[PDB]
């Protein structure tokens, strides 16, 4: 049993391709840790056209970093065919767990699976950021000058046989479900150019479970940190541009 690394650089990336696009997937690599591969949606927006580079996608890296390469989620309009097929735009995130493409096109929500094994008890979510919103807000067939909104989590739940992973539908219902142990949820949330730190405690109270220390040791609990540029991209309502940059993250346990 090797744990994922705690800290989070967003500093490597290899490169990818799909329907003849490229884009990239980041990882953390620490001596002694198991590998982290980060999910996003970026193989989704690969479905909805072609001649897209790493850096036109909605998840990539930035040079401009708070200490070196720092994350860049840029929520995106999508090539003529993602309208056609309901998918207008695209939320620049990053999460812990896995993407199904088999599900981008059909249920998003579904598409996104958030967890990875974790043997630690998690107690903050810290990082740091800088936010931007886009200029004209996508919602039904209309663009508005709604004020796009991000967001940041990270969600500890208890597996179970039937239930291995979470999905995109956990933050449409309050971070509610029956595995669900802790949540830690940003609340401020505004605009800023400026490296802005956030600390985010994991609320174990809210749902009043009981953690086992065997099956915590064996493997039966899953963590996510979850990152996206729009909040509410998830049902295709955020502004193209909408611009979070993170760095310096790191998951705090017990
Ligand atoms: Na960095």
């Amino acid at each position: 049993t090797k744990s994922i690394p705690t800290v989070f650089n967003f500093e490597n990336v290899k490169t990818v391709p799909y329907n003849k696009n490229e884009y990239y997937v980041l990882y953390e690599a620490a001596s002694g840790y198991s590998t982290l591969t980060w999910s996003s949606g970026n193989q989704g927006f690969a479905l909805t056209g072609s001649g897209y580079t790493p850096n036109d996608f909605p998840t990539s890296i930035s040079p401009n970093g708070r200490t070196g390469n720092c994350l860049q989620l840029i929520t995106r309009k999508t090539g003529s065919l993602g309208t056609l097929v309901g998918m207008p735009i695209a939320a620049g995130n990053l999460f812990i767990g896995s993407f199904d493409i088999g599900s981008a096109m059909s249920d998003a929500l579904s598409a996104t699976k958030f967890g990875t094994t974790f043997y630690y008890e998690p107690i903050k979510l810290v990082g740091y950021y800088k936010y931007k919103a886009g200029p004209e807000f996508y919602e039904n067939g209309e663009s508005t000058n709604r004020k796009d909104v991000f967001n940041i989590y990270a969600l500890f739940y208890e597996k179970t046989k039937d239930v291995q992973m979470l999905d995109g539908h956990i933050a449409k219902n309050n971070y509610e479900h029956e595995n669900m142990v802790a949540a830690a949820v940003i609340t401020d949330t505004h605009e800023t150019s400026e490296w802005t730190r956030f600390e985010l405690d994991f609320n174990y109270e809210h749902y009043g479970k009981t953690i086992d220390p065997q099956k915590l040791a064996n493997g039966g609990y899953n963590v996510s940190i979850v990152l996206s540029a729009s909040k509410d991209g998830d049902v295709f309502q955020g502004a193209p541009g909408s611009t979070l940059l993170i760095d310096d993250l790191e998951l705090v346990c017990k």
